């Protein structure tokens, strides 16, 4: 794998709209080549690889997507992720500026890598 | 900084000795050139960086340490370090073998990198 760690999701838009309710969601997330594998919490704490799930619950090519770092020092931990259309949005927790910085090093290669 | 995190820190030898008490102590660790500056926590609750101090507990150059990663299934995120003379030796905890050899690739640079 490129990059691995535990992050929080939020999805902005899906399909173009607005989910009814956008809240944080903890996962353990894998990037291996342009893929990215999502990992479920096995319980409501934890940030070790073990306080999540040993099969992916969500499978995701990012090949021609976008990320973002928006250098806001209100949420210094954050990154965002747009599916090719923007029609799929989503904001990612990382717990650390430095590991934003780090996650959207490995994502802008895997969205720019030929596949 | 090339390299930032939470780690667990447990002591093993201190001036070639095992100390007296010994337990896993978190820390917010940053590796800046060839010195690792740990933050310990504010309180309970640390996972984030805002989980753990702003102003530094300990200051360590590591220039000439030696740090070595176990490959053991029983603790996969865990990698050693150790001073030159081996006297002082740490164990730090990562939680994933990927973080493990993250950490373990940045302080082997550092470790053959440079002093102020």
């Amino acid at each position: 794998p490129t990059m691995e760690g535990p992050l929080r999701r939020k999805t902005l838009l899906k399909e173009g709209r607005k989910p009814a309710l956008s809240s944080w969601t903890r996962y353990w997330v894998v990037l291996s080549g342009a893929t990215l594998l999502y990992y479920g919490a096995k319980s409501l704490r934890g940030t070790d690889r073990k306080h999540y799930k040993s099969t992916p619950g969500k499978k995701v090519s990012i090949v021609g997507w976008m990320v973002q770092l928006p250098d806001d020092p209100e949420h210094p931990d954050i990154f965002q992720l747009n599916n090719p259309d923007k029609g799929n949005v989503y904001k990612f927790q990382t717990g650390s500026r430095f590991h934003a910085i780090l996650w959207h090093k490995h994502l802008d290669d895997a969205c720019k890598s030929s596949r």
